């Protein structure tokens, strides 16, 4: 698929807001993913044991991990689709080492959209949410095809 330049503009304009506080956005986003789909917390051997939102809010590794996720996602969105090299290493550890089904990437994509909608209502209107949904579906589609090449899922 392919995003038009104006859709990439809408995506990178919200993202530029998220970047003003990458760690608080990553915390929000992972906590929302783990509240909504608790099974996903199990994939994290270093947090797995956190029992409440309060413990999550208080954990520095969880905050470190959100920052890692968002920074890697922001570097892929800024390529505007030419992200082949950035996805290769990524698709290799998630398929072979961590073992994150595509289903799990769809869930987090949901949690990202939820959080941006809450924090950025003025910059996250329907059109911008459509463009971000599109950019994220494009991410998942290219990752799923890499997974297939590596021997996972597909
Ligand atoms: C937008 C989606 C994602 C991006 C771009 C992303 C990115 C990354 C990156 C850059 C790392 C560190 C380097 C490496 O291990 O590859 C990481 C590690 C990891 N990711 Fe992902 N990831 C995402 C989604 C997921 C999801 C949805 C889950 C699972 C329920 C997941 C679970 C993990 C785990 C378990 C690690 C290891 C944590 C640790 O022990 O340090 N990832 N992720």
């Amino acid at each position: 698929m392919v995003l038009s330049e104006g859709e990439w503009q809408l995506v990178l304009h919200v993202w530029a807001k998220v970047e003003a506080d990458v760690a608080g956005h990553g915390q929000d986003i992972l906590i929302r993913l783990f509240k909504s789909h608790p099974e996903t917390l199990e994939k994290f051997d270093r947090f797995k044991h956190l029992k409440t939102e309060a413990e999550m809010k208080a954990s520095e590794d969880l905050k470190k991990g959100g920052v890692t996720v968002l920074t890697a996602l922001g570097a892929i969105l800024k390529k505007k689709g030419h992200h082949e090299a950035e996805l290769k290493p990524l698709a290799q550890s998630h398929a072979t080492k961590h073992k994150i089904p595509i289903k799990y990437l769809e869930f987090i994509s949901e949690a990202i959209i939820h959080v941006l909608h809450s924090r950025h209502p003025g910059n996250f209107g329907a059109d911008a949410q459509g463009a971000m949904n599109k950019a994220l579906e494009l991410f998942r589609k290219d990752i799923a095809a890499k997974y297939k090449e590596l021997g996972y899922q597909g």
